[PDB]
C-alpha cells in the first residue's frame, strides 16, 4: 500500500517528543492525517504517521489547505 491522498493532514512545524506512550511523536516535516477531531480532550486529534499511532497536539501541527497547482515561473 504505502498510499495516500490529501484533505485533512496536517504538518508539524515544531518537533515534539511524545512523553506519554498514548502520545505520537512529532518530527518537523512529519505529515499526520486527522482521523477523529473529537474523543478524549479538546484540541488534540487522533492521526497516524510512520507507521505510528496516538495522541496529538494540533497546536503543534498546521493543517494544510489549499495548494498551488500548474504554477510557471
Amino acid at each position: 500500500g504505502s498510499s495516500g491522498s490529501s484533505g485533512g493532514t496536517a504538518v508539524a512545524r515544531y518537533n515534539f517528543a511524545a512523553r506519554d506512550m498514548r502520545e505520537l511523536s512529532l518530527r518537523e516535516g512529519d505529515v499526520v492525517r486527522i482521523y477523529s477531531r473529537i474523543g478524549g480532550d479538546q484540541g488534540w486529534w487522533k492521526g497516524e504517521t510512520n507507521g505510528r499511532i496516538g495522541w496529538f497536539p494540533s497546536t503543534y501541527v498546521e493543517e494544510e489547505g489549499i495548494q498551488s497547482g500548474p504554477s510557471s515561473g
